């Protein structure tokens, strides 16, 4: 359904891309979004889909807009507008300087020093899950590893019950890839309703789990409010439950389809961190955006106050102007340019946890299960949204080719 073209938008800038159901999704979600970078598409276009909004298609524009928070506000960061308007997570819905006190508090719970302390725990959980799968000769990778590995690490960090995972994971997905059974507001309210009594319990108490630390943090010379805590904790849960979870599946699908790349890392382990970075570029997966605070001419295009602009983090590293042969995976790529973790003041706080989870997975998977493939005749289906994902990833292998460590 196409929203009527607003009178300020020139007809030659129209390109009706649907971010929740892109036309060429069957080729792969990154491929479907990369259609925006074909020779027929300008660098700044208007889609009539999803209520109508701008899209910037190039790394240069995406970086520029994410630096200019004065014009491009994070107050309404999701499309469609009703989702962006309800969106009140902290720190993302705030801009500088207000945002910074909350970023600093979130860094106490997910920052590099926290991640470094978690090294053995992350290692143990990967090794144990993978060893349990190893002799079986098959798995449903999404449910058998991609979900429980990062999610259980997050639930440990947050001190939340593993039994709550199915419910919380379903709710988070409604905010990024809704199935239509819940509104954005309904899903967010349910997440908040879950967190409210937990936060009340952990406030004015000495817990050192992530929720306790957030709930007892001091911001702006006073205790954080219950409401501020809930808005932060909800965002941490969405990050924990719907980011790495999807990325691992894109990466493992690629490795299943590309034996030469598996061989590269099995036989050259110190290449894994570089490989991680290249996969983060090639299988980038996030796309949110901003709202115009004022009428503004941007690269000759008249943007109106209140217009939404989608600034897909996914697209910068896929841009030929940032990386030659962008769809090729080259673990020896000379400069790996991307904005996979975002750009500007909102740059991902979870990035260190993410990289550790990815690197540990690559090393510990290929050590035990060096040779695997997609189940014969399976068609892998992707799904698109604020965060994109893989519907299912059935893998098979000969257990005789595996190694118990
Ligand atoms: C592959 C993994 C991940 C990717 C690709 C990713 C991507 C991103 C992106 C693109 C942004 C900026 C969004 C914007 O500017 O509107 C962001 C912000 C953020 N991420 Fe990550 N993320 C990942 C993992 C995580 C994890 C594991 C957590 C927490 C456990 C997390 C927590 C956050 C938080 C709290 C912000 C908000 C920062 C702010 O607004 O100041 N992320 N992430
Ligand atoms: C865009 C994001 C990946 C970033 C962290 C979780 C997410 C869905 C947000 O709402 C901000
Ligand atoms: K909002």
């Amino acid at each position: 359904n196409l929203a009527p073209l607003p009178p300020h938008v020139p007809e030659h800038l129209v390109f009706d891309f649907d971010m929740y159901n892109p036309s060429n999704l069957s080729a792969g979600v990154q491929e479907a979004w990369a259609v925006l970078q074909e020779s027929n598409v300008p660098d700044l276009v208007w889609t009539r889909c999803n209520g109508g909004h701008w899209i910037a298609t190039r790394g240069q524009l995406i970086r520029e807009a994410y630096e200019d928070y004065r014009h491009f506000s994070s107050e309404c960061p999701f499309i469609p507008r009703e989702a962006g308007e309800a969106y009140d997570f902290i720190p993302t819905s705030m801009d500088p300087p207000e945002q910074r006190q909350f970023r600093a508090l979130a860094n106490q719970v997910v920052g590099m020093p926290v991640v470094d302390k978690l090294e053995n725990r992350i290692q143990e959980l990967a090794c144990s899950l993978i060893e349990s799968l190893r002799p079986q000769g098959q798995c449903n990778f999404t449910e058998d590893y991609a979900e429980p590995f990062p999610i259980r690490i997050f639930m440990l960090l947050a001190g939340l019950p593993e039994e709550d995972i199915p419910h919380l994971k379903y709710l988070t997905d409604q905010m990024t890839r809704p199935d239509g059974s819940m509104t954005f507001a309904e899903a967010k309210e349910a997440l908040y309703d879950y967190l409210i009594p937990i936060i009340e319990q952990r406030r004015q108490k000495p817990g050192t789990d992530a929720i306790s630390i957030v709930a007892n943090g001091q911001v702006n010379g006073r205790p954080i409010t219950s409401d501020e805590a809930k808005r932060m904790c909800g965002l941490l849960l969405v990050g924990g439950l719907d980011t790495v979870v999807n990325f691992l599946s894109f990466s493992m699908e690629f490795l299943a389809k590309s034996p030469e790349h598996r061989q590269e890392l099995i036989e050259r382990p110190e290449r894994i961190p570089a490989a991680c970075e290249e996969l983060l570029r090639r299988f980038s997966l996030v796309a949110d955006g901003r709202i115009l605070t004022s009428d503004y001419e941007f690269h000759g295009v008249q943007l109106k106050k209140g217009d939404q602009i989608l600034l897909p983090q996914m697209l910068s590293g896929l841009d030929e102007r940032e990386n030659a042969a962008p769809m090729h995976v080259d673990f020896s790529r000379q400069k790996v340019s991307h904005t996979t973790f975002g750009h500007g003041s909102h740059l991902c706080l979870g990035q260190h946890l993410a990289r550790r989870e990815i690197i540990v997975t690559l090393k510990e998977w290929l050590t035990r299960i060096p040779d695997f493939s997609i189940a014969p005749g399976a068609q892998i289906q992707h799904k698109s949204g604020i965060v994109s994902g893989v519907q299912a990833l059935p893998l098979v292998w000969d257990p005789a080719t595996t190694k118990a460590v």
